C-alpha cells in the first residue's frame, strides 16, 4: 500500500503514534514519508546484513525476525514481513518500542538527518484529523 500523506496521518493518529513519546504527529509523517516515501511494502537492505522493513523501515538487527540477520534480535515478536502489510497496526507498535529506547526518534537514520528541527507540521497541513 501507497499511504496518501493525510491518509497515513489519520491512521497514525488512530494508533497513538501523535505526541508518543513527546513526538508530535508531523514528525512520524516526515519520517514515513523519506523512510519508505510513504509505501508499505518498503524494504532496503543494510550494509551490516540486516535489513529495513516497511513504512518505517524498521531493522532486523533488533527488532523483527526475517531468518538472515546473523546475530540479531526480534524485540517486537514479530516476522519481518509483518511490517509489510496494508494494515500498519504491527509497524506502529513496534515503532513505539523502537522509539521508547534510549535514542528516542534519532534511530531513524533519515528522521535525524531530513526531519528533526523543521517544521514537520507542514507534514499534517491541510489534514482532516
Ligand atoms: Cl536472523
Ligand atoms: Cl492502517
Ligand atoms: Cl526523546
Ligand atoms: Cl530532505
Ligand atoms: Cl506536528
Ligand atoms: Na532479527
Amino acid at each position: 500500500k501507497v499511504f496518501g500523506r493525510c491518509e497515513l496521518a489519520a491512521a497514525m493518529k488512530r494508533h497513538g503514534l501523535d505526541n508518543y513519546r513527546g513526538y508530535s504527529l508531523g514528525n512520524w509523517v516526515c519520517a514515513a514519508k523519506f523512510e519508505s516515501n510513504f509505501n508499505t511494502q518498503a524494504t532496503n537492505r543494510n550494509t551490516d546484513g540486516s535489513t529495513d522493513y516497511g513504512i518505517l523501515q524498521i531493522n532486523s538487527r533488533w527488532w523483527c525476525n526475517d531468518g538472515r540477520t546473523p546475530g540479531s534480535r526480534n524485540l517486537c515478536n514479530i516476522p519481518c514481513s509483518a511490517l509489510l502489510s496494508s494494515d500498519i497496526t504491527a509497524s506502529v507498535n513496534c515503532a513505539k518500542k523502537i522509539v521508547s529506547d534510549g535514542n528516542g526518534m534519532n534511530a531513524w537514520v533519515a528522521w535525524r538527518n531530513r526531519c528533526k528541527g523543521t517544521d514537520v507540521q507542514a507534514w499534517i497541513r491541510g489534514c482532516r484529523l
